[PDB]
């Protein structure tokens, strides 16, 4: 199979009854030589929070010396962004030939027992650790798809544990309470393994604090052993602080805006000051505050254009507007156009001068008004040229229009 043809075949695998167990990647893992037995990883999980915190610890890393791997949910929707070293993407021939290797694996495997088969997030997650390994990366920052404890990826022993917070997001898979969700995320949690948190919920605490008390887990926690004591705007982005047992980095500058991104910015450099100390492996300062300076972040308050100025951002749900809207207050103060694709309306409307509400590309349309973000951003910046424009609203929109104006 050539590129396209390797893409459409990970896309068709079946969506086979959900279980407890780890089985299914696990036959096949095994058929790859159990490459998530072998190297070093860092797990990730979160409701909101997860990737910022993972795609931070792993910059953190890359900037210390350590070639780092990334398993990730990326904003921009080509394939390739999922699976990373040293945020380099799989390249396409590398994915042709990754593809290969494991299909004639699966392909044994089904000759074995005719009705074996894989979900596609078992597929990639199996093909992610295979080539992790190949490439003999020095750690592999994996983001859980989703709860943890049943996640396809909880199939390895990391160096720490990252839990960034539970909400009721995705409540249809995981539970109707925090408690439920949270005993998913609480999986990803080993013994004898730490586990670095954001200032959990009450009923995410409770569930996190029984759960170490049984895995002997050193239990770092946001706002109890590390924190941030001063955080403010500075021109696209922002200066903080960070505070833990060893004292303070004064000071540090990040190119990303969101007061929330603070908490995920302090959880990631715990968690990569936790593995170096954990592996004997020097983390410096000027380590850490080099890895934020250079992080980038596609599609999280995005400057993609200064003029005409154009902002693109991937907030979705109710809780990713409503910070959205805190954060162009702060970043402007004069009229914008806010151009938004759905799948928080009121909040909109009523918080900005111009607003634009479109379809989600790629998505169907049920039962201010567009028929598309760039009918929208044509009118705008026909009528108010000057006027600076923030698209928003899902994911698919996000990445549309950065593809479609950045290349």
């Amino acid at each position: 199979m050539n590129y396209t043809e390797t893409v459409a075949y990970i896309h068709s695998f079946p969506r086979l009854a959900k279980t407890g167990d780890h089985r299914r990647i696990l036959t096949l893992l095994h058929a790859l030589g159990n490459p998530q037995q072998q190297g070093r990883y860092i797990h990730v999980t979160g409701t909101n929070g997860k990737s910022t915190a993972a795609n931070a610890i792993a910059h953190v890393l890359e900037a210390s010396g350590l070639t780092v791997g990334l398993y990730t949910s990326p904003f921009i929707m080509r394939f390739n962004e999922r699976i990373m070293i040293d945020h380099e993407p799989i390249p396409d021939a590398a994915l042709v030939n990754a593809v290969a290797f494991v299909r004639a694996a699966l392909e044994r495997l089904q000759q074995q027992q005719a009705d074996f088969n894989v979900t596609e997030f078992e597929f990639i997650t199996a093909l992610g650790y295979w080539y992790f390994r190949q490439r003999q990366v020095d750690v592999a920052v994996i983001e859980v798809g989703i709860g943890g404890d049943t996640d396809s990826t909880n199939v390895i022993t990391p160096v720490v544990s990252v839990l960034t917070s539970v909400a009721l997001d995705h409540q249809k898979l995981l539970g109707h309470t925090i408690t439920a969700i949270a005993k998913h995320k609480a999986g990803i949690i080993k013994r004898g393994i730490p586990v670095v948190t954001g200032n959990l919920v009450p009923d995410a605490a409770a569930v996190v604090a029984a759960k170490v008390a049984t895995t002997g887990s050193q239990w770092l926690r946001f706002d109890r052993d590390f924190s941030v004591p001063k955080a403010k705007l500075h021109g696209w982005g922002q200066r903080f602080t960070y505070e833990d047992q060893d004292g303070r980095i004064s000071d540090l500058e990040v190119p990303l805006v969101g007061d929330y991104q603070q908490r995920n910015m302090a959880i990631a450099i715990q968690t990569a000051k936790v593995y170096a100390k954990q592996t004997e492996w020097p983390l410096t300062p000027q380590n850490i505050r080099q890895g934020l300076a250079a992080s980038h972040w596609p599609a999280r308050l995005e400057k993609i254009s200064d003029t005409p100025l154009i902002v693109i951002d991937g907030a979705h749900n109710p809780d990713g507007i409503n910070g959205l809207i805190t954060a162009l207050k702060q970043l402007f103060s004069q009229p914008i156009t806010v151009i938004a694709g759905i799948l928080m309306a009121d909040r909109l409307t009523a918080a900005f001068s111009t607003v634009y509400l479109v379809p989600v590309p790629g998505t169907p349309r049920a039962l201010r008004l567009k028929d598309s973000w760039q009918e929208a951003l044509a009118a705008s910046l026909n009528d108010v040229p000057d006027q600076p424009i923030v698209i928003t609203g899902s994911l698919y929109l996000a990445s549309a229009v950065r593809q479609t104006l950045l290349g």
